[PDB]
């Protein structure tokens, strides 16, 4: 039995003094990075006059001397031009040229386009709309393009269309790419080259999904190298031409998580591409990609340039990012690396293309500051103290200075001094992009220094993938290629000296005003939790040590009443994938036990309630800081008890954390006297977020005033009773919140005790109902029902359409189905794919699902656990082979022997006919995958809503229309855009479905406290403009029959009523999360009097909602004439059940007679309905009395407005 922890993240090797410089460097304050650089970049008064007269003279040049072009000649609006080359894009994936030319005579031009063109011809406008307007849009508005080609083309014809396919054939062709082909890239490289440019080619590969991809990519390079050596014919490494490639094309898995298999599979594929390279003598250049890969790369570097096969040639090359905080630190290493290697590393200086993803990264994970800077002055400034550097070390390195920027270019120039040879060092540029402003550089005549052009190669399929990054990186407001375009920035301005700039900044080497430090995304409400970085390796090093001594401590779990512990039966509890680790020991409480805890949290009760709701909110504030502080060890306990990867366990204690700091926060604006506590609450987690929904359930209770029973899954004690003695510790009484570990039993007495005055409950719809039916049974000593909020399980569906991204798709797919091996209630459970890009997914799908690696999770490397039991192993399996012998095709990963003495379940797909063919929630690592027709897109919806579920729900499309038509249909809690279904983030995307999946509130969400109060408050930012129109019409219609009360309260409800509300929740960079009230849907109203009854009726309709009335009540006279309006949201019931289903019901009556109902309600099948009760005296006295907090549904949309390849705002930050 291999130790815990033993294997958990051991190095690539032992790092070195100049390796752990720069992982100290990772992610320093931007205030220290700063002033090293600033001398580094320190020139002489006379070279800084000599650099800008340079720089004003290649400036001056440049403004000195084709879309646009197109546009003027033909009157087009933004929108017709990004249609019309929308509209040549697709006519040039027409093979023949005849075929094409006779469509566009003969059909496109004499009328309807759409007939001739399963694709959106739009798929790709918001990059045409970046070569059009300079304005990235995250989604395509393909209506308003639509529109616009029926307009061009009814306008201006054949000539026009004519114009666009020439000038996009153009673009695709020549400026875009080099060539489609490394020959056509090469025959088109002489012209430069004699005049002394040189070449590297950029193959356009990266993100490999699958191994096939990754082999895919190798011939592909393999290829060119010899295409390119062939044609380099002996001109050597600095006047031939060479070879660019991504370390991320040759792995699937090319990640630090998966360190050996990068060094055991991916290093062997770069030494054969090196060694030809080497037989050739032509530069082969690894580029540098995201921030997390740029360590790992070093190890590549290391072995490579150490390896005697490839002595002797100096080709091989690296990319360094000037925006990145380690990169002199990286340069440190890379020179010694040469000095020792005695390779002449060509070392290419750029500034960095990923910037906003960065940024976004950072903010999403947590983590204590970013990898990159966030002024882009600062990045110019790095870029030239590194230049320094490398031009101190050209006897050991080849220095590769690749900027657009002619300030940049003039102050290195100047730098480097009057000795140069070819060999030195040299500028780089990018094709179509560079030529201008280096044709004032190269030769003789000029400045006498080489340029290297990186030169693409690709179809258009390829060259449109990651094209929207790749004009980010001059197209941005602070880009020099910008700046020189705009005319009312002048040569001064660009000539400006970001050294001295940065200099005489009253705070050198500030953070950027306008970017939030993770650590305050939320600003002044409350402080984000903090993540780890597990790309770094002083975290790895620690966590590994602090993972091990978790897991030598003897974890117990108790039953803690508040008098003390108690005895009862113990039982060891064992790690799930590895029943011989013992994690721990619980005691379980007695049934007598459980009974008298809930009488001693009534006794409790008034002292708990007599905590001021601010100093209540403090103790969760210092539990969130103790479980900061106390995260290594949590996570330790959570993997082994649990089951979690680490990357889960981490996300988990920030999911607790931030639930401890929002329902703090959100008690300080609610809070008062008035807003009375329930009492006594049990609180029923879940084995699947053992900490956080355990923590959030029981901090959300507490701080509303009230006692709490606790009582935590049976698989999972440990963490709870771990995270009672944090709560203990940071103040909450032993009186105020008691543990009772044990089985259902326990679970039961504690639903069933008099005293009980609420339950919140996480787990199966079963057993929700089952409690439900129970709390039917009782009344509050107010003789009202007894509050449950019981969040249950969903059957959630993704759809995907031709528009996506088919490696974006199955990223998220294979997270969102098998992270947590797929036991996650948000877990993707039915991939929808349309029909034409179904094949080419799925075949990339099953590809990505064999790379995962299974097994017990004290590693690393793991990327999917056990299961939490055998129970639920063996129901899953049932559940596979029941698929399998119905002739359904599976597929599935082999696990390994090791995985025998765990509960596992292999990833796995199941390729089903219909939705319908999916009868139960599978609660696994199993992901059904049906096919659509984009005709029935609509019908498909209607297949998912039709499981009445609703809780998580995912669209991948970059198609407005798609995406409006998608989200006005789906009735589903969380919703999420082109990106994955999964990690729900406290009061970003409040959590919570509606149907078999919840009644409600969301968790994390600003109606959560009101729900654990006798009187709900009134939430922050809770309101709304919007009157229900029907509403309207009923006040009209009771003013019309005389009852001017009624008519009066129900106009108080329709203000009162936040129907309508749409907030944007403050959140990362790159993403829109929103929060919308709706209706729930249809009432049922169980009334008893004439007033209960429009008192009834006006508390639905203010909340947009139909109702239907028990027919039983012997009301129906009292509804005569009504609009037509309301009428079509009438109905009469007399057989409740055969009516539904129902989101909420009203009742009205005295305390027999609600009880009576409340228990019929709890018989209806589907959906747990969230009752709210009244009597006809309280509807008199109360106009509160039926509460419209309950009548409304919320509704989460997470919208990944990064997905068309880089964020639209961050282009303005600089
Ligand atoms: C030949 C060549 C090879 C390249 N190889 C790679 C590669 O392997 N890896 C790679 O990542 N990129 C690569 N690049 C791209 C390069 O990193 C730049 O993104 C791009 O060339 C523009 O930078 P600049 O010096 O041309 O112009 P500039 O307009 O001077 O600089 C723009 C750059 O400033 C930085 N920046 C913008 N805003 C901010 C901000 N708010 N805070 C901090 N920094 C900011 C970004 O890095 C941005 O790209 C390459 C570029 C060329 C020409
Ligand atoms: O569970 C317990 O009893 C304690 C002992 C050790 O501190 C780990 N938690
Ligand atoms: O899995 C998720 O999406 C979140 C929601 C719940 O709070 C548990 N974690």
């Amino acid at each position: 039995a291999p130790a815990p922890f033993a294997d958990f993240a051991p190095p690539v090797r032992p790092q070195s003094t100049l390796r752990r410089a720069i992982t100290a460097a990772y992610r320093r304050p931007e205030t220290e990075c700063l002033p090293p650089l600033v001398e580094a970049a320190t020139q002489s008064k006379e070279i800084r006059d000599a650099a800008a007269s340079t720089a004003r003279k290649l400036i001056e040049a440049l403004r000195g001397k084709g879309v646009e072009g197109l546009v003027q000649e033909y009157s087009l609006s933004s929108q017709e031009g990004v249609a019309l080359m929308c509209l040549a894009e697709a006519l040039l994936r027409i093979p023949d040229t005849a075929t094409r030319d006779a469509l566009i005579r003969d059909k496109i031009a004499d009328g309807n386009w759409k007939s001739h063109l399963s694709r959106s011809l739009f798929v790709n406008a918001a990059t045409w709309g970046l070569v059009v307007t300079g304005k990235l849009t995250s989604t395509v508005n393909d209506r308003s393009l639509a529109a616009a080609l029926t307009r061009l083309i009814s306008r201006c014809g054949e000539p026009v269309i004519r114009r666009g396919v020439d000038m996009a054939m153009r673009m695709m062709g020549e400026q875009f790419v080099t060539g489609e082909t490394i020959r056509e890239a090469l025959k088109r490289s002489k012209e430069l080259e004699e005049k002394g440019f040189s070449y590297s080619y950029d193959m356009l590969g990266e993100a490999a999904t699958t191994a096939a991809d990754a082999e895919r990519y190798y011939r592909d390079y393999e290829s060119a190298i010899h295409a390119i050596g062939k044609a380099s014919a002996g001109r050597g490494i600095y006047e031939g031409p060479g070879i660019s490639i991504k370390l991320s094309a040759l792995h699937p898995r090319y990640s630090r998580a998966q360190a050996a298999r990068v060094m055991g599979e991916l290093l062997p594929r770069v030494k054969a591409l090196a060694l030809l390279a080497k037989n050739y003598d032509i530069g082969l250049n690894i580029d540098a990609e995201e921030a997390d890969r740029l360590e790992l790369s070093l190890d590549l570097l290391e072995v490579l340039c150490l390896d005697g096969d490839l002595s002797g040639w100096n080709g091989m090359g690296f990319v360094v990012q000037a925006y990145g905080k380690r990169c002199p630190f990286v340069l440190d290493f890379i020179i010694d690396l040469a000095r020792r290697s005695g390779r002449r590393i060509m070392v290419r200086l750029v500034k960095g293309a990923y910037w906003d993803a960065e940024i976004k990264r950072a903010q999403l994970d947590g983590l204590a500051d970013f990898p990159v800077f966030t002024r882009k002055i600062h990045t110019d400034v790095s870029y030239i103290a590194c230049a320094a550097k490398l031009l101190a070390a050209t006897d050991v390195v080849f220095p590769q200075f690749a900027t657009h920027n002619a300030q940049t270019l003039a102050a290195i120039y100047h730098m480097a001094g009057k000795d140069f040879h070819v060999g030195k060092y040299e500028f780089q540029c990018l094709h179509g992009m560079g030529e201008p402003l280096y044709e004032e550089v190269v030769g003789r005549g000029k400045l006498d220094r080489p340029c290297r052009i990186y030169a693409p190669v690709g179809t258009h399929e390829t060259l449109l993938a990651y094209l929207v990054r790749r004009l980010l990186e001059n197209g941005a407001n602070s880009s020099f290629v910008h700046r020189i375009n705009d005319p009312k920035v002048s040569i001064d301005e660009l000539i400006a000296d970001p050294v001295e700039v940065v200099r005489a900044m009253p705070v050198v080497g500030a953070k950027h005003d306008r970017i939030a430090l993770p650590a305050e995304l939320f600003g002044d409400a409350r402080t984000n939790s903090a993540g780890l970085d597990l790309s770094n390796e002083e975290t790895l090093a620690s966590l590994t040590e602090a993972l091990r001594e978790s897991a030598a401590m003897k974890w117990t779990a108790l039953p803690q009443l508040a008098t003390g512990p108690a005895a009862g039966e113990t039982r060891t509890v064992l790690n799930p994938g590895d029943h011989r680790d013992v994690v721990g020991s619980v005691t379980e409480t007695s049934e007598e036990d459980a009974r008298r805890a809930v009488r001693l949290a009534a006794d409790a009760a008034p002292d708990w309630a007599a905590v001021p709701p601010s100093e209540r909110a403090a103790c969760l504030d210092r539990a969130a800081e103790l479980m900061q502080a106390r995260m290594p060890t949590l996570l330790g306990l959570i993997i082994r008890e649990a089951g979690k990867s680490a990357l889960n366990a981490i996300a988990e204690v920030r999911e607790a954390i931030d639930f401890l700091r929002y329902y703090a926060e959100q008690t300080r604006r609610t809070l008062g006297p008035g807003h009375g506590p329930l009492g006594p609450i049990v609180c029923i987690s879940p084995w699947n977020f053992p900490l956080a929904i355990f923590t959030g359930q029981i901090a959300a209770a507490l701080v509303a005033g009230n006692p709490v029973l606790a009582k935590p899954a049976e698989e999972t004690p440990l963490i709870a009773a771990e995270g009672v003695r944090i709560l203990r510790e940071a103040g909450i009484p032993a009186s105020a919140l008691q543990l009772l570990p044990g089985d259902g039993r326990v679970g039961a007495a504690l639903v069933a005790a008099a005293e009980t005055a609420g339950v919140m409950f996480t787990g199966s719809t079963e057993v929700a109902r089952l409690i439900q039916a129970q709390l039917a049974d009782r009344l509050s000593p107010a003789g009202r029902p007894i509050p449950l909020i019981a969040e249950t399980g969903g059957q959630n569906a993704m759809i995907v359409d031709s528009s996506a991204l088919a490696e974006q798709v199955v990223g998220d797919v294979i997270t969102s189905a098998f992270d947590s091996a797929g036991q996650r209630c948000s877990a993707l459970r039915v991939l929808c794919l349309q029909e034409d890009v179904a094949d080419r997914i799925l075949t990339m799908l099953k590809g990505a699902l064999h790379e995962l690696h299974i097994g017990r999770t004290d590693r690393l490397s793991v990327d999917v656990g056990p299961v939490i039991t055998s129970e639920a192993k063996d129901n899953i399996e049932k559940h596979i082979e029941r698929m399998r012998g119905l002739g359904r095709k599976v597929e599935q990963i082999g696990l390994a022997s090791e995985t025998g003495v765990g509960t596992f379940v292999p990833p796995t797909i199941i390729e089903l006919e219909k939705l319908s063919d999916l009868q139960r929630e599978v609660f696994g690592p199993v992901l059904h995958v049906i096919r659509y027709r984009r005709d029935d897109l609509d019908r498909l919806v209607d297949d998912v809503n039709a499981t009445g579920y609703g809780l998580t729900f995912g669209l991948h499309t970059r198609l407005d229309e798609t995406i409006a038509h998608v989200t006005s249909r789906i009735k589903a809690g969380n919703l999420y855009i082109n990106r994955n279904i999964i990690g729900a983030v406290v009061g970003v995307q409040p959590f919570g479905g509606r149907g078999l999946s919840g009644t409600g509130p969301k968790a994390g969400g600003p109606l959560y406290l009101g729900r654990l109060v006798t009187t709900a408050p009134v939430p922050p930012q809770h309101s709304s403009v919007h009157t229900d129109p029907v509403l309207l019409d009923f006040a009209k219609w009771l003013d019309g029959k005389g009852a001017r009360a009624e008519a009066e309260a129900a106009r108080n409800a329709g203000s009162s009523s936040a129907l309508g509300l749409d907030l944007e929740l403050p959140g990362p960079v790159g993403e829109r999360n929103l929060y919308t009230l709706h209706a729930r849907g249809r009432i049922l109203l169980v009334p008893a009097t004439e007033s209960g009854l429009y008192h009834q009726l006006a508390a639905a309709l203010a909340t947009g909602n139909s109702v239907a009335i028990d027919a039983a009540s012997g009301l129906q006279a009292s509804l005569k004439n009504l609009p037509q309006t309301v009428g079509l949201r009438v109905s009469w019931s007399k057989d409740w059940a055969a009516d539904g289903p129902f989101a909420g019901a009203l009742v009205e009556g005295d305390a027999e007679r609600i009880r009576a109902v409340n228990k019929a309600i709890a018989a209806l099948p589907g959906p747990l309905l969230l009752v709210q009760a009244a009597s006809s005296g309280e509807i008199a006295r109360n106009p509160d009395a039926y509460c419209l907090n309950w009548l409304v549904e919320e509704v989460s949309a997470s919208i990944n407005t990064a997905a068309a390849g880089g964020n639209a705002s961050l282009m303005a930050i600089g």
